[PDB]
């Protein structure tokens, strides 16, 4: 049980990268690549595009190739698959694999609409022997683990506020024109929220809990020739009375990336997703208020993860679950938290109203489908 | 006239400060004409500290006395428009304190009154407009040098105020006394500044928590989203329960970025090329990769701190100068309504849980305020029309 063979569905940008990581062919001069994880190997490659097949024949000549991912699953050349394909296919593949005893590592975001993701979760719960995971690779980052640990420990008391401005992923019209599926309601089901935002959206929920209510201002085609949102401002509320805000866009040439958490007993500020300043109050504010600088102590944490580290670490973690039951950092059921939040943001955005989180699945789907229909590029979803 | 005598209505903390500045216990064109307070203790203090300065219980008597050439409304906010309107109708120059008023209806009436008596000088104490820091940022934005604004965000949590502070004043933090908490107290100078530099929001969405970690009925934790005619967005966050509050004001523009830290220091980033230009170039991913990794932007730094009394005296002097020789006002009183409307819109959004257009319906706001006043039971309900 030394190694788990992985089949990549979609040898696109992400799929290609994964293939390189598994093969040890990942490194670019000027880019260290993480070595192949011990328990991981590349079993097979699947793509519907002939050009991709040609590339696969060239770069990976001795690696079995399949046009149809169902054929790859049945081949027994692979022990698990990774869904590096457009998001709409994620739950479709997952459900099929769970029903056919095939371990599935689903890419972010888990899916486009919460209904399909819920079905996937229920399917997995009904085939528990099958390993079911999501590629929330940022959970392998010691930075976010550090912040989660401190918050969850209750050492700094309860959260009162979170604020994350993350504007540093500039993407011009030229980038948007590169992919047909990306930035299309029918292709992606959204823009920034379904692409750049999901890892962060999961992280925010993972560290700060899941918002009870979502209010969002979503601008479609902000300084860009697309129909989907790429400038988003969100307000959230939480069971315990805390508030939150999240701001992101793809038109900022010099975007802030600053994540603040304010707590009863301290404060955390994370800059550029690398460095965290942790402030511990000598006394909780509640205590200070009751009474009627030397007052705080500051701790610093910095971590940067090298190319391939996060994805390989997930791959290895996932393999290990299959092999010896090691717990998953990213159990696939968790994928729905991020999808629900993205859906709630979009629906708030579309209706101009605050919404409870999660939103009604059918209401979201209708509004998505309406947009898909108008776009006319892709089939509506049932 | 060489000097304008000022009558202070409300020798409270602000009134006292002003009195000191003018006594030198002064700006060249400014003097203290008279003091007015309804509290006997204040009168006694005024007799002690300012024995040669005429004192009046009734501010209407002070106005008519001809001991003063202008008045300053250092009294609870509900009186601001009442005094202003009276003074405009009686040819008396009036410098209205922040916020201009509690509810927009009364402030609008004040503005219309002033517009009907234009010979009377009408001003507001937006003393932060005298701060070279905010002047610098306004100038750059308004010049169009950095192109249009796309986003503003101001987190300002550094005015920690515990329950003990709230207990100090009966009028403060009461719907009937103040008409709000953080929005009517700490927030107004900032709210004006935000509007002054970034324009006035078309729409306001707000999350306002009453009695956040505090034993008060009014809001003291506020998160706001705004939209603007030109498609920009904005956010404003403030509260009085943060022991170590951020104060960071960011403006993102087509052609640069501004970040102001702790209300003292500004970092100005000027893009070599505007984003619109970069987008038009349709640069390839390698070029995009080069962008994100300092060559693209240049940084300028600006820092100013204003010493005690500078801002208030400078306004006083500016105001006097308008009366004397027509010098333009840095803070024309009509502008006071921008901040009041925004505060009202924030509150009303907060109360209804819905986005609102700015400005909101005056009667709707007043009703919701009055409902809260009635429940509080500390003060009489306020009725206009
Ligand atoms: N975990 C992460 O950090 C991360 C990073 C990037 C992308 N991803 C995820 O990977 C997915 C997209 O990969 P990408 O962004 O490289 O897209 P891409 O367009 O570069 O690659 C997709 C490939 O899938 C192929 N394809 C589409 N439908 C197929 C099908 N039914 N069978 C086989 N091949 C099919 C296409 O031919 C294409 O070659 C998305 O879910 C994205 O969110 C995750
Ligand atoms: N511009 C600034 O920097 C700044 C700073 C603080 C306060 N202020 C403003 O000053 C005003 C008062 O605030 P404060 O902190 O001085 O409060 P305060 O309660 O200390 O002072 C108000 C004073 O007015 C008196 N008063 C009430 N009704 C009166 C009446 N009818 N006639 C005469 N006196 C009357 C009270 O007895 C008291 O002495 C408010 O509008 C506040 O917004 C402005």
């Amino acid at each position: 049980m030394e190694k788990v063979r992985y089949g990549i569905i979609g040898v696109g940008n992400q799929g290609g990268a994964y293939a390189g990581f598994l093969t040890g062919t990942g490194n670019v001069p000027g880019m260290p690549a993480a070595p192949c994880p011990p328990h991981c190997a590349l079993g097979a490659l699947c793509d519907i595009d002939p050009q991709k097949e040609e590339m696969c024949k060239e770069k990976y000549p001795d690696v079995p190739f399949y046009k149809d991912w169902k054929d790859m699953v049945a081949s027994g050349d692979v022990d698990a698959v990774i869904t590096t394909v457009p998001h709409y296919l994620h739950t479709e593949i997952a459900i099929y694999c769970l029903e056919h005893g095939m371990n599935v590592l689903v890419e972010k975001p888990a899916g486009v609409y919460a209904k399909s993701v819920r079905e996937m979760n229920e399917c997995a719960a009904a085939h528990p022997e099958v390993t079911f995971g999501i590629m929330f690779n940022q959970r392998t980052n010691k930075l976010y683990q550090k912040i989660r640990e401190i918050v969850a420990s209750g050492e700094l008391g309860e959260i009162r506020r979170s604020n994350w401005i993350i504007n540093n992923w500039y993407r011009p019209d030229s980038y948007y024109r590169l992919s047909d599926w990306r930035a299309t309601w029918g292709g992606e089901g959204g823009g920034v929220l379904v692409n750049q935002a999901p890892h962060q959206l999961d992280l925010w929920q993972w560290i700060c809990g899941i918002p009870t209510t979502v209010y969002a201002n979503c601008i479609n085609g902000s300084h860009r020739d697309i129909a989907v949102e790429n400038d988003v401002t969100v307000l959230t509320e939480y069971e315990n009375g805390a508030t939150g805000s999240f701001i992101t866009c793809t038109h900022d040439l010099l975007g802030t990336d600053r994540f603040e958490i304010d707590l009863d007993g301290g404060k955390i500020v994370v800059e550029d997703s690398k460095k965290a300043y942790i402030y511990r109050f000598k006394e909780t504010e509640t205590a200070v208020n009751a009474r009627d600088d030397k007052m705080f102590e500051v701790e610093e944490f910095e971590n940067t993860d090298g190319w391939g580290y996060q994805h390989t670490t997930v791959m290895e973690n996932f393999a290990q679950h299959i092999i010896d039951g090691t717990p998953l950092l990213a159990p696939g059921s968790d994928g729905i938290n991020g999808v629900r939040l993205a859906n709630a943001i979009q629906l708030s955005g579309w209706t101009g109203e605050k919404v409870a989180n999660p939103v009604d699945e059918d209401k979201y789907l209708a509004e998505l489908n309406k947009r898909i229909e108008a776009e006319g590029k892709f089939p509506v979803r049932e």
